[PDB]
């Protein structure tokens, strides 16, 4: 068993809990930690990955220490809410301040991709933020299950790139391509 | 890129043909809409531009073009035909995906341009052809799926496109 501690942060209402629950619902199977922690094991590039998913950003002990426990952070905004996109920047700064020495894997997540007509953040703008500030970008929908699978496979791959040798990840990339 | 593949699709054609009404269906219902859809089992993020005014730069921005006329208006059919050539001329080093779109197919008693004529001209023009009704939603889904396939044919390896055609043939049959 290899653990991947993944933390959801972002403005209230962007879909963190809905993403978490969709992830938990799709995959079969740390209950003592409480109702905001989800554990599921995935197969990624022919190797098991046990994701511990932490969703306690909203205003008990784990909540006050959210920035310190993760191997990887999902900074979520809603594509329909400019304010949440700005909040994601506040969070990026707060997080890289708390973990100054570490190349912490971050995914910027533009959630609610199904709400096409209410879009306030262009995919180009989300992409540009990720490029300039050095993280990965993906648009998702918990409502429609767009890229939910891809998000969690992606975060595993990103953590593995930081942890493991160029050889190991070389075989895994060759596994993924073929 | 990571979990995202982008397709810039531009709607062009005469005023009143139904460019915006098609864009509205795409949106779910303002210059631009952005939606990810699945085609042949693979997600495709379409950036749909609906800002054509009746120039040269608009001919350069797109990965692909939807040239729309109304089946009730012969003048719009001729302009669409003109735009097709202009676009080919504007992008000389490239084979740009184009669909010629005969919109308003619900208005049977008002039609001026026949289905055969549209098909025939499209063969002559070497482009794809489809008739749509934006009012009643017919072939609109097929239109946006079709433009994605078109871009993939130019962009991706011939093995990848072989897999997609097989996937597609199984779904339809
Ligand atoms: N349309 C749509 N609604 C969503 C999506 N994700 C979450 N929601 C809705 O957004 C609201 C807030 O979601 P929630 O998970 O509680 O947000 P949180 O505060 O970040 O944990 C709820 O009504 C959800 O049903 C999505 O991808 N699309
Ligand atoms: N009957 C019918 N009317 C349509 C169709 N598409 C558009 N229209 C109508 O044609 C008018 C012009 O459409 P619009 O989208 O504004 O054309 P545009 O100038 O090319 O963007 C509107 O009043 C629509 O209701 C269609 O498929 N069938
Ligand atoms: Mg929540
Ligand atoms: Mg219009």
């Amino acid at each position: 068993m290899t653990y991947y501690r993944v933390v959801l942060i972002g403005e209230q209402g962007v879909g963190k809990s809905t993403l978490a629950n969709i992830f938990a619902g799709v995959h079969d199977s740390c209950e003592v930690l409480g109702e905001d922690t989800y554990e599921r094991t995935l197969m990624v590039d022919g190797e098991s990955a046990t994701i511990i998913l932490l969703d306690m950003w909203e205003n008990e002990w784990l909540h006050d220490h959210c920035m310190q426990v993760g191997d990887a952070y999902l900074i979520v905004y809603s594509i329909t809410d400019r304010a949440s996109f700005e909040k994601a920047s506040e969070l990026r700064i707060q997080l890289r301040r708390a973990r100054q020495t570490e190349d912490i894997p971050i995914i910027l997540v533009g959630n609610k991709s199904d709400l096409v007509r209410c879009r306030e953040v262009s995919v180009s703008e989300g992409r540009a933020c990720a490029v300039v500030f050095d993280c990965k970008f993906i648009e998702t929908s918990a409502a429609v299950q767009h890229n939910v699978k891809e998000l969690f496979e992606g975060i595993v791959r990103q953590v593995r790139l930081r942890r493991d040798s160029k050889e190991k990840n070389e075989r895994r990339l060759a596994y993924q391509k073929r």
